[PDB]
């Protein structure tokens, strides 16, 4: 183990649910801290295939869903969802991959 953690532990569980062409909501299980409680959080995304700090965007939230909008539909889009508590940031979660399908009538089986 490390001794002395910087932050809360990488957001896992991470599930997208009203989904969209230009907007896309995530939501993440409210995750155990190792201290006091999670105070705010981060969601980083970026195309899968640009440079530059301005290329990526950021969002600050208080709470553990957000709703992305104006987004290129279909292309890979790498989200991350970080904690941040009363020591500090923590680590981004185990990276995220949207669906955001194309498709209307998918057939199950």
């Amino acid at each position: 183990g490390s001794s002395g953690s910087s932050g809360p532990p990488a957001v896992s569980d991470i599930r997208v649910t009203r989904s969209s062409p230009s907007s896309l909501s995530l939501a993440w299980a409210v995750p155990r801290a190792p201290s006091g409680a999670v105070l705010d959080y981060e969601v980083k995304y970026h195309e899968k295939g640009a440079e530059g700090p301005s290329s990526v965007r950021f969002l600050k939230t208080s709470e553990n869903r957000a709703e992305l909008r104006g987004l290129k539909r279909g292309a890979s889009y790498l989200v991350q969802v970080r904690a941040r508590s009363e020591a500090g940031y923590g680590p981004f979660g185990q990276e995220h991959h949207s669906q955001t399908q194309l498709d209307s009538g998918p057939s199950s089986g």
